[PDB]
Order: structure tokens, then C-alpha cells, then sequence
């Protein structure tokens, strides 16, 4: 429930990694700051989920770093809780009801997701997400579908808009995502 926020200096390698990724598609924005969110209990629950996923998915690289735009007022909620059940920015559209994450930052930089606040600042997290093994989503999902109807325990881990060339992923569970970095920027 408790956490720390550490601002990255522009000259730190970590700053540059995050900024470079963001700027692949968001170079016309101006980055005001980049912070690392340190929430030990959330990190520990996320690592336990990764350890379980890594034990079951074979060679799959279960983790992706993806983007999530949100309004200024959701930042304290995400910082304490991650993208949990009460997170007001969960969405229910063509790929299911859950939390939506973008492969590319420009998608999250849309004003609909990273709403500019009264000072014009926009907020996009760069999030460790356990994408695991995924399939094509659909509007009815609140959890991902089962992989094999002949042994329906094991579900897909996430769903996506396009299995072989994804642009977004939907995660349905708490502790499937860790809000590692917060990028504050403007137009
Ligand atoms: N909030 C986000 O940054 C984000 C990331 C990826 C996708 C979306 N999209 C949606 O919330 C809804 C529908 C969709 O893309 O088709 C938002």
C-alpha cells in the first residue's frame, strides 16, 4: 500500500532507455520528467505472478514493456494499487473488459487516454506487463478464453488485437502489470 517515487535524471541510462522508446512514436511531445515507481508489495505480487507464468509457458518471453495513458487524477491510485479492480481507467471495447496497454506510445498519448490536465500535462506509464501466451480478444471477455476446450483450466494470459502483429494487449488480473515508470509530458 506504501510506495516511493524517484525522479530519473536526464543523464541516467535508465532515463534514456525509457525516453528513447517513448520517442519512437512521440518525438513531437516534450518530456517534462520520468519517474520510477517503487511499490514493494505490488512489485512482489507481480514478481510472484511472473515466476508462476515463467514455470508454465516454456520458451515464451512472458513480459513486455508497454504503454498506458491515464488522467492525472488516476496517478495516485495506480501508484498505490497498480491497475486493479477499482481502477477507473479500465475499458470494455472490442477486445474485452480489462486494462489496455499499447505497444507504441502514440496510441496512449491520445488525449482520450492521457487527458491533458489544467496545466497541459499528460501522463503515460511504461509498464511491465505479463502478456504470456495471448490470442485475439473479443468484446465479451472479462477473463481470457481457455486455450484447450479439452482441458479448459489453463487460460490464455492476455488478449490482443492481432496475434501476429499486435498493437495492444488487454490484461485482466491484478498483479499482471507493474507501473514501473511514469512519463509526464506535454504537446
Ligand atoms: N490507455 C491506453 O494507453 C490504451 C492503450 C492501448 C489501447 C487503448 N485502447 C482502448 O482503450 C480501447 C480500444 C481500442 O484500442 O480499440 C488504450
Amino acid at each position: 500500500q506504501n510506495f516511493c517515487v524517484v525522479e530519473l535524471l536526464p543523464s541516467d541510462p535508465e532515463y534514456n532507455t525509457v525516453a528513447s522508446k517513448f520517442n519512437q512514436t512521440c518525438s513531437h511531445f516534450r518530456i517534462e520528467k520520468i519517474e520510477r515507481i517503487q511499490n514493494p508489495d505490488l512489485w512482489n505480487s507481480y514478481q510472484a505472478k511472473k515466476k508462476t507464468m515463467d514455470a508454465k509457458n516454456g520458451q515464451t518471453m512472458n513480459e513486455k514493456q508497454l504503454f498506458h495513458g491515464t488522467d492525472a487524477g488516476s496517478v495516485p491510485h495506480v501508484n498505490r494499487n497498480g491497475f486493479n479492480r477499482s481502477y477507473a481507467g479500465k475499458n470494455a471495447v472490442a477486445y474485452g473488459k480489462g486494462t489496455y496497454f499499447a505497444v507504441n506510445a502514440n496510441y496512449s498519448a491520445n488525449d482520450t487516454y492521457s487527458r491533458p490536465d489544467a496545466n497541459g500535462r499528460k501522463h503515460v506509464y511504461y509498464v511491465r506487463v505479463l502478456t504470456g501466451i495471448y490470442t485475439h480478444g473479443n468484446h465479451s471477455l472479462i477473463v481470457p478464453p481457455s486455450k484447450n476446450p479439452q482441458n479448459p483450466t489453463d487460460l490464455y494470459d492476455t488478449v490482443t488485437d492481432n496475434v501476429h502483429h499486435p498493437s495492444l494487449f488487454v490484461a485482466f488480473y491484478d498483479y499482471q502489470a507493474y507501473p514501473e515508470y511514469l512519463i509526464t509530458f506535454r504537446k
